[PDB]
């Protein structure tokens, strides 16, 4: 059922937005139809991990079934708010990362009828919809200001995180708008510390912390949990989710992965790249340097090979276990004063640990 | 004076933002310096008409010099919020219109050390800065929810406007993501009505209504003015402003304007394009259709020529006249009940009417 009503409120939101376009922006049915397709293709098809979480927290915490209905609905709107924020990111990320496929279909900007320019602006419309939906449905909620501050910080922090990711293959000392510069040939920026920073901000926040917080907000229970504990947790699960994407991006088939991995070509600061570079010998490192950051498929075939070659899967299992115990400890601190919350945090974790997704 | 204090608070905003990056986002000095360049290069160098209006309205309406200061400072923050919104729109716009030059200098995405993928994100950071500064300075302010609502509506309206603009070369009946299509060969969509709509939503709202509103809010005088009248005035002055843009985009020399015009090449729905097509003969219309929407400079020179041929500069003057007496009428209807607002509106008009920029 959670999914049942989630989809129902999707329909609501779609109706209100599209109809509002119709009436108040002088929109013809064609463009209106365009945007319905855009919205279904970018927003739907996922597993709604972040959205559902928000409901799940709300329902755990709500502990006159009108209050039940109000929280549940709000939670669903918040859920879609996060899902549309994510859709906005992916539309724009795929463009920035020059990706081919997402979710099993082609990236939005790679549809035959969607120009790159229009995709950038469709990206922006998606972000704007989060605000429009929030303002409509929470217009007379006491928490609306706090929700919109929080949400905007996250989205800002996500963009800062993007700045890190997108500038990780340039030696940060040569960073200047006025003077051009090429892919780093010593990679001395590739470092776990740098990697951790990029992920914290580009992923952790809008993926793990924001769904938890929104669910608490609609529940009027945010002060009841230990935030410090919650923040540590979100950061941890978030980092471990990005690393999992980094490994899959190299070693899970695009068919099961519903995308094709561009980390090796984009010369990305992926987990496999940093972990290799801190453990590998000199000949391994010199091959790598000569075989990373090039679309060539013999050179791409080399790096992938070279990872397998130096036993990264092993490092990933140790990491995973290190994380998994650290999560278990933290959740138990959290159960002490907030059992209901800790339950739904566990569930979320349960959806992440050793995902094949 | 207004210009001096306006520049003071910029430095205040810049400092708080860049420092917050340093402290709360773990940001190195190189990347901090980058954002300082980007922020100066995109937010500075124009005449700050949108910004300054806010201050002007605010000063006009504030009729214990602490209150004066408070209102003046907020008016400066709001102003920079709109200016930073403008900078956002222009960085993204330039990329979407594939433009060369802006404000006498190269477009942000064209700068030698700025990648297209980085520029897209720098745009987004610009937007995020509007929220951050607002939340910092208006934290404790009663009107902060209202300001952020209104602000986001306008931002959303501006993106919808751009959806119209960007898809004005595609037969709208044939608009389908899943299916490709080329530039219209009949231009049946290039109508005044369609032009009007594009302009209304893409320019009028953030350029005229928004500064007027924000100045009102920080004065705590919004309910004092006829909003219906104010809205007419803004739409009207706004439409005109764009039409003035479209005419310079083809006749004003790039060094006078500080930007090379692309409306012809991109096959845009400009005021010249829709006016011509509604008046021109059969042969005129067919040469147009054979020479519009092409980088080729002989094809471009022909269109240009053809506009002068049809004396579009006569139609413009009549338009201008009609707008100027429509504006004069509305400003008196506003002067009746709110003579302080009316004065500041007339100053704004004063800056638009027969501008050369
Ligand atoms: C508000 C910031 C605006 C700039 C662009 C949004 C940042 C997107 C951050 N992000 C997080 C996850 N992803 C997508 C990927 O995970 P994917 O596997 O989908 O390509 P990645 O490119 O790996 O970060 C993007
Ligand atoms: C909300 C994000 C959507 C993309 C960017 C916002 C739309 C920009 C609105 N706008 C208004 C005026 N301009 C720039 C021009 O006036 P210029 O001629 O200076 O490039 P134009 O592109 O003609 O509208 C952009
Ligand atoms: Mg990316
Ligand atoms: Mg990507
Ligand atoms: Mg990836
Ligand atoms: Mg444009
Ligand atoms: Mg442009
Ligand atoms: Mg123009």
């Amino acid at each position: 059922m959670p999914m049942q009503m989630f989809m129902q409120v999707y329909d609501e939101i779609q109706m209100f937005l599209l109809e509002e376009l119709e009436l108040k922006f002088d929109m013809d049915p064609n463009r209106v139809r365009y945007l319905r397709k855009m919205m279904d293709t970018t927003c739907l098809g996922g597993k709604y991990n972040r959205g559902l979480t928000v409901i799940d927290v709300a329902e755990s915490l709500l502990s006159d079934g009108a209050r039940r209905k109000r929280v549940l609905h709000d939670a669903c709107v918040c859920g879609w708010m996060i899902e549309f924020l994510q859709a906005h990111y992916l539309v724009e990320d795929d463009i920035m990362d020059n990706s081919v496929t997402r979710r099993g279909k082609p990236c939005w900007y790679r549809h035959p009828d969607v120009t790159v320019q229009c995709a950038i602006n469709d990206g922006l419309l998606l972000k704007s919809w989060t605000h429009m939906m929030a303002m409509h449905f929470f217009a007379d909620r006491p928490f609306l200001q706090d929700l919109l501050c929080r949400f905007n910080r996250v989205d800002y922090t996500t963009a800062v995180g993007q700045l890190y990711d997108v500038t990780s293959m340039f030696d940060s000392n040569k960073l200047d708008p006025d003077v051009s510069q090429p892919t780093t040939t010593d990679f001395a920026e590739f470092t776990l510390s740098n990697y951790k920073r990029i992920v914290k901000y580009k992923t952790a926040y809008y993926t793990y912390l924001l769904p938890l917080v929104m669910g608490l907000i609609v529940s009027e229970a945010l002060p009841t949990v230990d935030m410090g504990v919650t923040e540590e947790l979100a950061m941890l699960m978030g980092e471990y989710f990005q690393v999992q994407d980094d490994v899959m991006d190299c070693f899970t088939p695009p068919e099961r992965l519903g995308k094709v991995g561009t980390d090796i070509q984009d010369a990305k600061c992926s987990w496999l790249a940093v972990t290799f570079l801190a453990k590998a010998s000199s000949a391994q490192v010199a091959e790598f340097k000569a075989n990373y950051g090039s679309g060539d498929s013999e050179k791409v075939a080399t790096v992938r090979r070279l990872y397998e070659e130096a036993d990264l899967q092993g490092d990933y299992v140790a990491y995973e276990a290190a994380v998994a115990e650290q999560v278990k400890e933290l959740i138990e601190k959290l159960r002490l004063c907030s059992p209901g919350f800790a339950a739904s945090v566990e569930t979320l974790w349960g959806k992440t640990y050793k995902r094949q997704k």
